């Protein structure tokens, strides 16, 4: 049972891999890598949160590319992206450092280790993983769009782009 | 809470009004506008289930010439679109018989008037209709794919369909498509 | 189990069509044609009551023009006819506003789509629809006559004026 | 809470005044004007069952005079007219002997003295007597018309005619009657 | 189980036709004919009550003319006669209209239509309808003389009086 | 609560003092005057019990006389009477042996001693003791009459053969008696 | 089970045949030969209390007659004689009144007619009769003899006395 | 509470990463460097379970560069060495693939990605990982060893492998080990 | 199930035989041998406790000398050493005194008697006697290392040393 | 609450130390100095069971000669002396090994480290040791004498032997011993 | 289940026959004798309890005299012996008065005729007897010694007074 329309989304409490080059962030301990991110942090602002089940699967460079060129148009409709999976912050970290499509990712990564978000949200499957799943969470934290994929299906992040302005009109 | 990725579609048996030109079907009794559709009936295929509120609404007139420029192409791919909302099927005839861009619709549109269908999958809403979604269920009747939106955002077409080729071939990218 | 007489009819509050021509009504909003109607708003007034099953079937020609020719006598009895289904408000206009003899009908047709009315009022049938049946109920929400047919038997609405006449004597 | 639309009609055993002219059947015993009937009494006829609340009220002497010249086109419809109350037998005979309107009723008068019949077909009220009813139940036991009104509206006899005469018929037209 | 001696006698508030020749009352409304009666209305008299099954069943003259030259014997020992049947009110005045012989019975008949007094005294039967008995009542509301009769054995009036007579001494 | 028209009369096992002229009863040992007497004892009879509170109490010299000149009344329509008080069996011989007037008594006074009679018929009092009642009970074990009185009413036997009479034969009027 | 030494022997409230010649008694009404006799009547005397099963079954005269010789005895020990049976109290009445040596019997005789003293000592038998049974009830109400015997073993009346002389010393 | 001395270890069946050279292995399908690993896949062998909490985390080299001289010396002493987090089986690839220290790790690694052999075994922590444990189970599935420490104090491989020699062996002394 | 890290040490309140050369403690009375050691005894210290099965079992030489040797590196520390074994104090003493290898050893062994620590540390096994299992405590009363062993496997105590020092930094 | 004259002692299966100069046994194995020690080993014996607090505890020097002078009377008398104490059979050994007065014991010295015979018999104490306490048990298990004492009141042995003879024999009298 | 040391002795109240030559006591009533003896009577006291099976069975001479020659022995160590059976104090005074042995018996011997104190201490045997027990108690109301025996075993009373000088020492 995946949450829908209308639901709330979870309250949540995560450590997360913070998005942009990471090579241009400075390092005087790995903490600067890392922050907490919970769902009280951005009033106002719409989220599109992507779900996905492992890091280091296959993920299309068109596909990354298509985030870091759609950026300004998540912005500028007040939407803040925020990746999910079970992994750890230091898996994303790795995944992000190792290979340079994901490099300049523009956002944050959270890491649903205790999966307790994956749970709450429905997204937790059968193999204990999140299942490839998009939400868009509206400023009363309403959800008013959930797509769910199975497999190894691309995600379309112009799609995505395309119902939120269409929420928002 | 909707059903989702790896779940059972839930069975039914629902009047329906059958897809294509209502003009060429004869009228030789009322009762040859409908069937029973059960969830058994389309052996071998993935079903395509597009889930809308309430007949007599806005559709945007480019959607619906997607439902029919592109119903071959789920064809060739062994999947059947089948339309639900909770209308009677004589709601179903009278759009489909006066609203233009609908007289050439080739697939069926359910009645799901107990409201029994949208209720098992997870579609019934707070003002006792189905939300917009759509499932791709596939031949053992799993889900593989179900998307929501809220409101009078129109569907996307085109990308159920790329989903469903994505679904059948391990197609990894979006951008391959089209 | 049927609402009798002496049974409190029950509350409701419901979308509905206005009544009377539809061509005649302005048009600055879809809504406009479109309204409010709540078991609180005529108080005084009788409410004679009729369900049906299902907008776009058979109705005859000689019965919607009963309504007309008889608007005036519900009227002048202080009675307020409503018509309910379980269709949705846009089935009945698009009802009204392509079958020409439904052009002109002068009352409400209330949308009892979360089918919640006709429950209550013990209408609702095994094919999940409202059966055809009518009520006449008095000022103190107190119904005085049902009635109630199978299959397609046509409405005598003259025989409908003749009781709440008879009831107000 | 009426029986309805779709019920089955309950069961029922009472004594009944006889029909027809008591003047014309013989004196021989007192039981000559009466026999228990039951529900099962009228196999393949439709039963028009007539309650009210009680024998000794004013009734319109021309719903009377539909009561009987009207009874031989419900009998060509192959319907069996019941009245039921809940006096006793011999109120019924009583009525039917000295009200001179009543004096050639051609059906049987059903005494529901136990009050189980009213009670089970939803119709005994809070004064203890049967509401002003009527029910057309088909050859298969189940309602297809009920009726009911408050206090001293008279029955339109007609118009229960019109109603089963559609019921057999599907005429969907009130006014294509007579 | 009937109610014996010792025991209080039923309350109760039923129609009644009033007792007495029903031609010499006046006519204004059919209401005039009837009454209502309850057991609060003789504070300090004995009541005697006959109970019948149904009313237009053979009653001897001999028992009906007992009624009328016993009147005042009952009168005088401050005695309330009252006659309780199932019928209904108007079946009780339709009997006492029609039948030359009860045109000028002087006491109430009680109209026990929802059957709660015959019940509550023990005499509802298995036919549905109160059995042949009789009760005295004294003023303290307790029963002190109760008869039951099968089938269609006729009443002895006067030795109802004898127990009345010998009960106050 | 009294048992009533239509209830069966309870079964009962008792020490009963013989009916007749005690002095004609051989006194060969104390027994002779007594018997055990059942609810089975007189079958093909209408029994009428009379119950009393106590023996040695002021009984009406006529009304005692009464159940002597019409013992054979009661006899001639299969009736056996049977008088019931919870004294003893010594005290019923003791006032039968003593009152002149009882001196004679033609039937048997049963002793209810420990009270189970009175309590299954509902005429034990809140004194302990039986009220005044009679009870006619038909060959099937079936009450068709009971009578109660307070006090010191006395009985009229009369009246009772009168409606054993009635009961028999449906004569309808009380004023066709004797 | 009969109550033995040390307990308390019951309450009761019973009407009584009264002691001595009924021929000296005035005779006024017939319930000048009868009273109530109470457990609370006699404060700070003993009582010996004589429970038989029927009135009129062959006591000895000898028996009696030591009623009539020891009574200034048991008087002089301050010790009220009681007997009881469940035969009512015309019975007793009836019983002293018509056989010979029972005439000048000096104490009262209590009518146990409900059966509850009986009941309550212990005494009531499988034939609904009280058993026979004599106690000896000192002046703190508490049982200091108990003697029962079956069947019609004459009463020692000398040897209850000699008991309670003992018992008082 | 962890598992102790004498308990039974945990079934489990889990996708391992292969042990050795990566680059050793022909690329022919991505399943190729994965297998499931069962509880019964090495009969006859002491099983030295390492349980810690994250890929990717500092590891001092020396104790890696231990597993790997040491691997030689488990296996003469018939233990296979099983390690075990919590991340999937596609993040031990990658840690074993760009992790110089780990391209030649010589036992597999076991992702335990549904948590549910830490939570058997009683490792799994306040923070969802397992904490940092090793067990030494015998051929009989028990527990002779078990060892768990805070944070990030590193582990000590040649003591594991001494107190397996000491179990087997019956040496007293830890003195005596090398 | 043994306490794992994260959980707190059991409290505890047991005899003890002193740490220490037994011969150069004077000798008043037996007492003061021994002493009584609660789990409140040294705020703000590590405590280093060694369970092990039964006292009078082979200990290596090298393992009681690596005890004197390392005492001082415990001690800079602030790290407390208990042993703890089931056995009497008694015993205790009587190994210590009579075992030349254990008659300097420098720390306390703890008498647990009635087996209550044993069993709330999760260390008592199947034959009623403590595992060989070490822990180490921080200041906060908090498990921050266990280790546990079979059968007879000598202890490492300069690894535990190790392991305290890494924990310490 | 002890157990009693008259109760079953408890069942038991214990580690012992042997009994004699364990000088005389030969070294080969440590094993050689212990057995188990069951309920029925010793068939058709009585058994004089003596628990103490600790091993290591002051124990007048006379009462351990009179367990050794007076074991040979128990033998002749068909009796089988065992001691218990809740100690590791390692520690009966140590005090058999090294006191003097021990070191020629001739019974066996049972450990009831479980504490379960203890337990079972009543005499495990608030601060979890045995109470000084003797049983004499005859060859059906049942309990014909149990002595116990506060503190540290030692033993009188040749009372116990006295009692056993008693039991055996029918002496009455305490002085006529020895 | 005997009580054991540590046990607190069941109080008791117990008639008992006086210690002491029975001969030299005065005769003013039968009640001189006799005594009640409570657990209350005299604090600070070692009481020293003897139960035994029956009145009127074999005692040694030698036993009885071993009472006379250390009651002094008893005296000086504040210990009160006092016997127990559930003989009646009739039994207990007719052994005293009878056996030339037992006349001078310096110590009480308490009836615990309702079995009471024998229960609540553990004693009452199958045959519904005491078991031939002794018990030690001290000051405070505790156990501190008890022996049991089976059949006819003579008490050592020189063994029990060893005992309590050790306990006290």
């Amino acid at each position: 049972p995946l949450l829908t329309i209308g639901d709330q989304f979870p309250a949540y409490q995560l450590t997360a891999l913070i998005g942009g080059d990471l090579s241009k962030v400075d390092a005087k301990q790995p903490g600067d890598y890392f922050t907490t991110i919970t769902s009280d942090e951005h009033p106002g602002k719409w989220r599109v949160v992507f779900f996905w089940p492992k890091d280091f699967t296959f993920v299309c460079p068109t596909e990354i590319a298509a985030f870091s060129k759609l950026n300004d148009e998540f912005e500028d409709r007040d939407a803040q992206i925020l990746g999910v999976s079970i992994d750890s912050e230091f898996a994303h970290f790795q995944w992000r450092a190792q290979h340079n499509d994901l490099k300049t990712l523009p956002f944050p990564m959270l890491s649903d280790i205790k999966r307790e978000l994956s749970q709450a949200a429905g997204v937790l499957n059968a193999d204990g993983v999140a299942d490839r799943v998009t939400f868009i969470v509206d400023p009363n934290n309403e959800i008013q769009f959930v797509s769910a994929t199975a497999g190894s299906v691309g995600r379309n992040v112009d799609e995505v782009l395309r119902v939120l302005d269409a929420l928002q009109s």
